[PDB]
């Protein structure tokens, strides 16, 4: 049983094999296609408000087998088990929340045509292919799946391999709810197996979430296919906080925007900008509270922080720190691989990180914060766009004036102003540069799997 | 003067050469990428009601040199001159439409997040490239330049190597309107170059009008470059008549919908689906409307139709024409090219199409009607949607409630029941399958490239 045949999941905590899958083959690959095609055939016909009694199934469904769905996130990925728990709670309340303010969303729009002569109708477009990470193995799959499906159109999922055992649970808890066969389906397709699902004409467009060397060999993809994509591949959000700024508030939400779920967040917050006058006050209060920080065996509701959820990962992390303090970056904190059979890596501050550093232009996907001093706002932001990901910010100052104005320059789709970064139901996500683009969450992830479609009657 | 070093200008009514322009070297790609991004820089700056009022300087500029810009049209690729004029009408108008219009629909979005905490910003991009066809050499420029720029973009245009004189005109308007250098911007980029612009990181989103081919090209690179791209490809249009329709008023849009800028429109009606009990009395009909329409020179007003833009895209039309007769389709009117130095191909119908045949099967860009026979409604629907395009579509039938329902169920992006299908700035603009993905025109033309900002305070 080797990776190069099988999906593995290990549990990170232990390292003790959990299952393997092989991958799917030309048959499975044709039949789950054939499904697809015909389940978004009927589910496509189907009133709107019935689609939305089926996600309030899902919510339902979902809840049922909470703890039975945290639990598999904990053991195949690391996360505390808090944290998988507040995972599923938060999956399904998007269920019952794109149930209740979804349909109006994907009402006709009138037009200033003359006479109520033409109308924008949101049409569904058809299966859509899912390529999806392990740091949320749940939520993930339903801040897509939910809104897709809402809109008419199937999705056809391909989790990464190091949570299949969540992916087959999920598949469980569409069935629990009723879902039509083809309508929600998933396959253990290995890459060829994506790459010859994006030239079939049942995949209709392409969602990604993960790297950007996954994003940018996918997206190449879709597009040679004329299929559309959308793509969310990590980010390196900046974190600025200016003289001004309440700092108690502020190191709380650094602390918390930098180690939550260990460090395995695409909008985490990465690189801390610190201007010059609150720098040391925020460096020594930053480093003790991240030192505060309990890890250990994620079942242990005490631990904030689990294990890494990849060995491999760790491996290239801790790679990152050594060269980063190569580099000339001060080690205040953490920075070893912990020994035992655990992939643990502690919480971890570098200081003294300049833009030429590995921690400042990498994604650090794991309990690693970089600490980069700014002589004064301009240079904040300055420091703060200079990155090739552009997913989101956060800035603290008490200057609201100053907080909007930077807001309107920081390169990055989300921004958020003396408080915690994370990803809500009611308001975009997603970023711009690398980080990828399109939209997901609120209309925004409704819409971009729909054929916007123009019905004019009676043009003479 | 080769193709492989010029962009060359031909005047397809008498074959002589017009012009001749060498493709962009490294140091013009440099520069033009240059002024783009200190463009961008100052132009996002501006203040919306501003830029409002620079496109009704723009829409003034296009009318003061109108008949200068439609005399090109006609000159460089043979559209008649009532229909160049009408082209550059359509474009003046867009632009005021859009300064009336566009400012409301880039005001931030309110959200459902507690405390009016949490609002969505329509962001620019940065500088959007362009790449551009020859059969609306000025629409197809501004339907995406107008909306580009008001939105804070900038807009860096490779037209098709064939309308250099229009191009350059063009930029003479915006120069004319007091647009910024780099603001508005072009090239003539040959294929390679248009791969550095899409990889270099003054380039931050592409859009695509013309073939399928350059689609699959161009939108492969933007997806490897991890740069979001909209692709507006072509389409194989159904125009599908009941036995219950206005025939007289079917007709007259069936003879416009095909015949119009000689056939070589995306949206054109280019597959007729007739139901069998009126399918005699339509073909009747339009074999005659056709036969009456005259061709000639474009600088003559009493033609309605010129010579096609292109000698070996009239080699390739008449190719298709030549295999779907030897598929077994009937020649009723037309299906020969006309001796001499003109580029002219003569209104041309052909019957007893069926799927199976070229002429169904692919897009055919000129003065070709296709008409295949339906048994009844389904299957006018089943023909209809039976193609891998999907652009826009059009049904005659009294029975208004069929209509609508089959325009729920047609594969494409507009639907016009019972008129003349046409772009118009009020209402979306794009198809599906390999007419390609993404959105012009009305609001839709403005979000599709900017940055959709989720700005939230105080999430504490
Ligand atoms: N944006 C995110 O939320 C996110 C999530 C996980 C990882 N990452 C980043 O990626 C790094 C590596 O973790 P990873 O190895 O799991 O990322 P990954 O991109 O390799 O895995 C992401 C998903 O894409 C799939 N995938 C990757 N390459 C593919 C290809 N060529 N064809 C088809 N499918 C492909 C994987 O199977 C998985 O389902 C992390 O350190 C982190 O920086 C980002
Ligand atoms: N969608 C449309 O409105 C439209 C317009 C023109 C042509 N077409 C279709 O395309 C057929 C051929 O006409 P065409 O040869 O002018 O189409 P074309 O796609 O080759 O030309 C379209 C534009 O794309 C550019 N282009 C093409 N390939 C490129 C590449 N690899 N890299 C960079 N730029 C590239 C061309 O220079 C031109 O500016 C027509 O018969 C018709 O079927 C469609």
């Amino acid at each position: 049983i080797t990776p190069a045949t099988h999906a593995i999941s290990i549990n990170p905590a232990t390292g003790e094999q959990l299952s393997v899958l092989p991958w799917a083959g030309a048959d499975d690959i044709e039949n789950a296609l054939q499904l697809a095609a015909a389940g978004f055939r009927d589910w496509r016909e189907t009133n709107i408000d019935y689609r939305a009694e089926k996600l309030r199934d899902i919510g339902k469904a979902l809840r049922a087998r909470s703890e039975e769905m945290a639990q598999m996130i904990t053991r195949e990925m690391g996360k505390p088990i808090n944290q998988a728990r507040a995972e599923v709670a938060k999956s399904a309340n998007l269920c019952d929340w794109y149930a209740e303010h979804g349909p109006a969303m994907l009402k006709a729009e009138p037009t200033l045509v003359e006479n109520q002569q033409a109308v924008i109708e949101y049409r569904p477009l058809g299966t859509i292919l899912a390529i999806m990470p392990w740091n949320f193995p749940l939520w993930q799959v339903m801040r897509g799946a939910v809104p897709i499906i809402l809109a008419g159109n199937g999705y056809l999922l391909k989790h990464a391999p190091n949570v299949m055992g969540c992916a087959q649970l999920i598949a469980q808890v569409f069935k629990d709810a009723g879902i039509p066969q083809g309508v929600y389906g998933w396959l253990n397709a290995d890459n060829d197996g994506v790459s010859q699902m994006i030239k079939d004409s049942r995949i209709a467009a392409v969602t990604v979430t993960g790297s950007v060397r996954a994003g940018a060999a996918i997206g190449a993809q879709a597009g040679a296919a004329l299929k559309k994509c959308v793509l969310e591949l990590g980010g390196s959000d900046p974190f600025i906080v200016l003289n001004d700024a309440d700092l108690e508030l502020a190191v709380k939400a650094a602390v918390a925007g930098r180690y939550r779920n260990t460090g395995q967040v695409c909008a985490a917050a990465k690189r801390f900008i610190i201007e010059e006058g609150i720098a040391s006050a925020f460096t020594e209060r930053f480093v003790a509270a991240a030192a505060a920080l309990k890890m250990g065996d994620p079942r242990d509701e005490e631990n904030a922080l689990g294990p890494m959820a990849r060995f491999d990962l760790r491996d290239e992390l801790h790679h990152q720190v050594e060269k980063t303090l190569a580099q000339g970056a001060r080690l205040l904190l953490g920075g070893e691989k912990m020994a035992g059979a655990g992939n643990y890596y502690p919480p971890t501050v570098l200081a003294n990180v300049t833009p030429e550093m590995t921690a400042f232009r990498e994604e650090m996907f794991g309990p690693v914060a970089a600490i980069t001093i700014a002589k004064d706002a301009e240079h904040a932001l300055e420091l703060a766009n200079d990155s090739e990901f552009g997913l989101s910010a956060t800035i603290f100052t008490t200057d609201e004036t100053q907080a909007r104005q930077m807001a309107a320059r920081l390169e990055c789709g989300g921004v958020f102003i003396n408080g915690y970064c994370a990803s809500d139901a009611r308001v975009a996500f997603g970023g711009v540069k690398k980080s990828g683009f399109g939209r997901e969450l609120s209309h925004f992830g409704l819409h971009e799997f729909c054929n916007i479609q123009t019905v004019w009657k009676d043009r003479i």
